[PDB]
């Protein structure tokens, strides 16, 4: 009845319960898959044009099967956006890869009120380097 | 520092840290501020033609500020319907009114494809009904 | 020695950890076993004339073998009835299906005085629902 | 909103968030409130033709204001009785005492089936003694 | 070698990780083995002459092997007796029972002075009970 | 009501929660209180003529007011000398110049079967050295 | 006197017990104080010639007034460097900045053996960025 | 996948999670592996010269395969040094003649600012000593 990690894991497409991904921007996450169909991990923004860049934030969410969403608040201790932002979506097998279609809404502050920004990201797994040395 | 519950409950414009909540479809939902930004509580979908409605499913979000976002997965003991909604949105007050202002992405189970569904959904605040009796 | 989760299940006559429910009035109610003989779940009321309808409220209670006992204090984010009620039985096979005979008492507030109303209760597990979407 | 330990125990009537407790047959509990409406405690019955008599059996229920409810399990390691019973009830000062007014329920095998037999106890609250040796 | 809990309990003699037990006073407790060599439980003193009598004080202690050791303060919700004793000793057979044979100390107040009083329990294994019926 | 770690220690004489203390031996032990009556820390045997010198085993006991029982079982990742000890004894304070007077039983494997040691300590209470460097 | 984060992170010399950090060659941390001395935190390198850059691996450590000390394992979800890293150092002044002054350690297969590489990293506070919108 | 406690102590050259040790200066530790590379445990440091000799101290690190880095702040219930070390280094394994070649940063204030003392030490693995009396 009630999925483990790994087998929550699995379910959306996935070897291990730690994963790491690339979307079209270059931004990063990595996903952890645990109990109660939950996920967290953290995220790297490294979108042209906003702020928050270049360092991680949390994410949480949850799961089943192939289908997912999590959000993310721009806040951390390097800088905060005042906003949040949450990505729902599915994972496919894409040849040899596994990529995740995902769609996402930015709630944040406009001139006179609360706005949402809508936007699609494609994240494309990443195969953990085993680089077997710190040297180059 | 970092925001604790009754705090990030007040700056989301809400005066405890549990709050109930219903939509323009009678949907409801319970809202649970935690530490580090956390988010939970449960979702009862009432709106017309959705296949699990009726019963309560976990949320679990994040917020900063007026901005929220969160996730339910459609699973529990009674029904799956193999998917998950992410809603992202603000608080912003009507009056002496509370209210959320979302958009929200389903996942889904097409007939070859995932597909994802998108709409709006706004909530109003539902003061804690004090009855000295369960008697009517 | 001592029953974990599964096992508590299975001697209480249901296949898996968590379980749904509905009784004679609609009301309904997630049951869930863990360690030390542990219950816990949510019961939405739906008793004719029962001032807390509709709303999930906490459960807790103990069992051994087909004997369980469990209690709801009426008092979540959406109303409090002052109140609380505590069921007792036992669950027997009647064909394919799985139901809990109970007796209840609930304690509230008279014109004067404390009261304790009784009554019973029988539920019927219910399957869960599996669909492949949550399109109708 | 939510109710803390001491306030929760202050609410039922009782100054501390333990507190000890005898029955007209001399059965003696201890009930502890915790978060979230909790109650956790232990149980020894002293009733006259009750098997599993003078041990302690843990309990757990709920409360809200003067009500409460909680159940035991007749399982531990001195005695299995195979059946639970729960209380529920209210709390009212009675002079310058304490009492608890509760009826009860018992499930247990029977000799066709399942039954519940049906009682009623009185509980008054016991100070704690502070004796300042243990010589007599 | 890092004991589990059965692990731990059959090295000290009993199959089972709970035992219930019997000195030659009447006095009685409940024994758990816990990881890293923990005890935990519960014990009921009817000695003669003690004051703080029949209700459970809860132990804690460790085990290596047959060999054990245990405290329990005198102080619970019915009664404090301003004083603590602790029990060492070590499992063995006695025809096809299972003792524990033990020195205590106890440390209480007397008419000037801290005093130490000091003798010896044997405590023998008691099987659990299954009397299938709440009846006699 | 409940006791406190700070309150714990301040009743057992002794004004941080965490406290050094060595006994005529030259043996140490740190003590820690905490929630429940509890107490915990590390003990390192000095003792002439006893196999597990020089290194830190566990503890853990109970307390009240001035009294206070502690085991230690003597296995750890350097040697194990399959015996358990458990001291009982009473605290004597005169501001900072603070003893616990106690006896003790040394549970072991003797040439034909169980034994217990009996022998007293002394402890007093050593004061952190606030050194400002490593150096000397 | 036992630390509480606040205190901990106030005696190294910052307002809050989150803090980001950048050192000389764009390498950045986040440290978070604790209880029990501890230090918290997550680590990205951008030092020139190091494989795994740019993603956060997890830091975990121990801090005395302004003295601290903190382990980088090379691993993460997207790249390992089979090798670790230690800094141990001291927080100072420099203007109106806060400094940290650390030498590290990293240890690492080379072509035969076991290898330690040594230099120097001095790290800087970075005031948290208020940006409050993601826009830029 | 993830490491677990025993697959990190394996990697690491040894057969127990748990491991004792010696340097040259006959300092000890104690090393325990847990989940996420995780190491903790306690230093015992004899160096001459050093101010806070012959008592416990908590360290912590991380480790990957044979690599290894740790912190012990020079703080606890006996002495403080006003100071912190960190060591980083490789194991190296023949059977159970296990070493770890580190070396360390010491850093404490000095007579004008902070410093930062640096040495070597080589730890040697200690089978644990199975003495069956505390007798000698």
């Amino acid at each position: 009845q009630d999925m483990s990690p790994r087998q929550s894991a699995e379910a959306f497409g996935v070897p291990a319960v730690s994963s790491s991904w690339v979307n079209q921007d270059g931004s990063t996450m990595t996903l952890v898959f645990g109990a109660g169909n939950s996920v967290s991990g953290f995220y790297v923004n490294n979108a042209p044009g906003f702020g928050c860049q270049g360092t991680p934030y949390p994410l949480v969410g949850l799961t089943w099967g192939n289908f997912i969403g999590f959000t993310v608040a721009w806040d951390n201790a390097t800088a905060n956006c005042n906003s949040v932002t949450s990505w729902t979506g599915f994972a496919e097998a894409a040849g040899s890869d596994v990529t995740i279609v995902t769609d996402w809404n930015l709630a944040y502050q406009g001139s006179s009120s609360g706005e949402i920004q809508q936007g699609s990201d494609t994240f494309t797994l990443v195969n953990k380097a085993m680089k077997e040395t710190p040297k180059m």
